């Protein structure tokens, strides 16, 4: 019996990697996002349209039933058992888990679940189900490093790895004759290098390494004056730290994006001044670490698991020039004149965005220093070839990336696939 391993979705794109690996009566998929293509606008997410528009693939007895999607394509084998797997939370790998049929089960880490539902939580992260209500997230088990499942005889190691979203894996595929790996996305400059590195050595002489080449995408710019050099989570939080210890009487905001939680976590941890983040945030935050820090409400109603007497009024975060560093999310026409903003892998992202101009446009107007404090979640250029120094993988196959030929195996051989591309082990 042949293993085979089908790149459905995702090539030469940033975005919506589906791959399948088959063996016997059994098959898995991962990850479940959809491409992107910005030069194309859409009227709807329908399934029909997506799938017109390329922007998932056909599958055959995948997507939920009551969507009405009929199959058509060359797949003519039916599978007892079948199952999907999701790296981490980024809407790249997880935006069409809806569609996914409720009877298939969608395995991650149990941190990925508690990141999505709450980047889930206003319905408007993830293609909502249309049976169900618009924030409604479809069931995910969720496990714990380094567990195994097995669907059929294809066994399945979900791997912690260091990347931007907490609780992102890579996943180790084995089928009686073969071992092959899925990095997901990841780096070696984060807050936990060494799950990388553990990640490294579980996947030591792999048959076919499956990698992301996000970094090796796009060429070196030149140097954005806005923006400060960071060469890991780490010095990114010491900036942070820097950053205040400079401006003791100003206001000082920031924001970053909620599904990197360890950030939030480090800068609570490091911050001269005290925080106070976005009630939401704060949220997600005990659930994820138990950490409870204060907040204020940027909508109406009450968080249930949220300490009342943490809470700080808006109106008070508005007046403040030395007590706090708070986490601002909206309503910027609000912020001190001759105030600090920290931007910190918040949306608007970068300049690519439309968006990234105006909010820029807008903070100028108002007096208001803008400063760009990113930190990649992917592997940097040098960190991939070491990945693969380290893992010396016998065929390397590029995935997520707009440069595969960039990415060289020295130990082995090299794949480049083209969309539908099916490899017989
Ligand atoms: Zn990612
Ligand atoms: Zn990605």
């Amino acid at each position: 019996a042949k293993t085979t391993v089908t790149f459905h979705s995702g090539i030469l794109t940033i975005g919506g990697t589906v791959i399948e690996v088959a063996y016997k009566d059994a098959h898995i998929f991962f990850d479940f996002g959809t491409e992107f293509r910005p030069e194309l606008d859409l009227p709807d997410d329908h399934i029909e349209t997506l799938i017109n528009n390329r922007l998932v693939p056909e599958l055959k007895d995948l997507y939920d039933p009551r969507l009405g999607y009929e199959y058509h394509g060359a797949e003519d084998k039916d599978y007892q058992h079948t199952a999907v797997f999701l790296s981490h939370a980024h809407l790249d790998h997880s935006r069409m888990i809806n569609y996914l049929d409720p009877a298939v089960p969608l395995y991650t880490l149990k941190e990925t679940k508690m990141i999505l539902n709450s980047l889930n939580r206003k319905g408007d992260f993830l293609i909502p189900s249309p049976f169900e209500e618009k924030n409604f997230t479809r069931e995910m088990i969720g496990l714990n490093k380094n567990d195994v499942i097995k669907v059929g005889e294809i066994s399945v190691e979900i791997v912690p790895v260091d990347h931007d979203a907490y609780g992102a894996s890579a996943l180790l595929i084995r089928t009686p004759d073969h071992f092959i790996t899925y990095t997901g996305d990841l780096r070696l400059h984060g807050h936990n290098r060494e799950e990388t590195l553990a990640f490294c050595e579980k996947a030591k002489h792999t048959e076919l390494l499956m990698m992301e080449g996000v970094s090796i995408s796009f060429p070196e710019r030149e140097p954005d004056p806005a923006q400060i050099a960071v060469v890991s989570e780490e010095d990114l939080v010491q900036h942070l730290v820097r950053l205040e210890l400079e401006n003791p009487n100003r206001q000082i905001t920031f924001n970053g994006y909620p599904a990197n939680v360890e950030r939030f976590a480090k800068i609570i941890e490091k911050s001269p001044r005290t925080v106070v983040l976005e009630a939401n945030m704060a949220a997600l935050l005990l659930e994820v670490f138990g950490i409870e820090v204060r907040y204020y409400y940027a909508e109406s109603g009450k968080i249930p698991e949220l300490n009342p007497a943490l809470e700080i009024p808006y109106d008070t975060l508005l007046k403040d020039k030395t007590d706090y560093l708070w986490q601002v999310v909206n309503q910027f026409d609000n912020l001190q004149e001759g105030s600090l903003y920290i931007h910190s892998d918040a949306q608007p992202l970068g300049d690519f965005d439309p968006q990234y101009r105006v909010f820029l446009d807008l903070l100028a107007k108002k007096d208001i220093t803008f400063v760009r404090l990113a930190c990649s979640g992917h592997a940097i250029p040098e960190d991939l070839d070491k990945i693969i120094a380290l893992i010396e993988p016998q065929v390397l196959v590029p995935i997520h990336t707009l440069k595969p030929e960039k990415l060289e195996n020295p130990y082995g051989e090299r794949i480049l696939p083209e969309r539908g591309e099916q490899i017989v082990l």
